């Protein structure tokens, strides 16, 4: 099946994934310079206060934070999207070393690890149905660095034990994902994909130019994840991303100057 070792890695995908070798593939390089400054992009609206999270996975690839989306409870519009989007939810991309992790890059600046919250257009009804569409999803973006402390992810970091194995879920209700959040809202969109198989170009992406800050001990804890099942060789849970596909006839927009 897919993965991320040498035999089922990201340039094996396009064998069961032909897309893989598409027109709007994520992640891209982020050229600073490049990107054209865009004044009529709205405001961006993140509407967290209700969030309801509900459970945490091990799916063998990651870990994702589950949020209850039969409601618009915790809700991303404006900026480049029209509608509403409705958190489903969060997990991450992370390094087997500080200096590699991130998806997106900046000017070929890999960060340690990259946020990803998850979004469906609520025109479509559901998920499902939503992949199937070049509106269906928007991903926010959050690029991790290795410094202070996160206090808002050590939640996230102390159920990890619990979830060790591929197939491991664990109750993780009243999480706040605001705790997740930089200062700064100022970002960089473009149309693009998710960055896994199935790589369906279904995802407006929105990718929040300042990072976030874990401590070392915050991400030592995420590659202790296994991605193999419980009583099955160990094989660390690192090195989960997959690298800057081409551009292509994409324009990336900044919301800031
Ligand atoms: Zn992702």
């Amino acid at each position: 099946h897919w993965g991320y070792g040498k035999h089922n890695g990201p340039e094996h995908w396009h064998k069961d994934f032909p897309i893989a070798k598409g027109e709007r593939q994520s992640p891209v390089d982020i050229d600073t310079h490049t990107a054209k400054y865009d004044p009529s992009l709205k405001p961006l609206s993140v509407s967290y206060d209700q969030a309801t999270s509900l459970r945490i996975l091990n799916n063998g690839h990651a870990f994702n934070v589950e949020f209850d989306d039969s409601q618009d409870k915790a809700v991303l519009k404006g900026g480049p999207l029209d509608g509403t989007y409705r958190l489903i939810q969060f997990h991450f991309h992370w390094g087997s070393l500080d200096g590699q992790g991130s998806e997106h890059t900046v000017d070929k600046k890999k960060y340690a690890a990259e946020l990803h919250l998850v979004h469906w257009n609520t025109k479509y009804g559901d998920f499902g149905k939503a992949v199937q569409q070049p509106d269906g999803l928007a991903v926010l973006g959050i690029f991790l660095k290795v410094g202070s402390a996160k206090p808002g992810l050590q939640k996230v970091v102390d159920v990890l034990d619990s979830i060790k194995t591929k197939g491991k879920s664990a109750d993780f209700t009243n999480f706040d994902p605001r705790g997740l959040l930089p200062e700064s809202l100022d970002y960089w969109t473009y149309p693009g994909s998710l960055t896994t198989p199935p790589l369906l170009e279904c995802v407006t992406w929105i990718v929040l130019k300042e990072p976030i800050s874990v401590s070392s001990e915050q991400v030592l804890k995420f590659r202790k994840l296994n991605f193999n099942g419980e009583g099955e060789p160990e094989e660390l849970m690192v090195d989960n991303w997959r690298p800057a596909q081409p551009l292509k006839n994409r324009q990336i927009k900044a919301s800031f100057k």
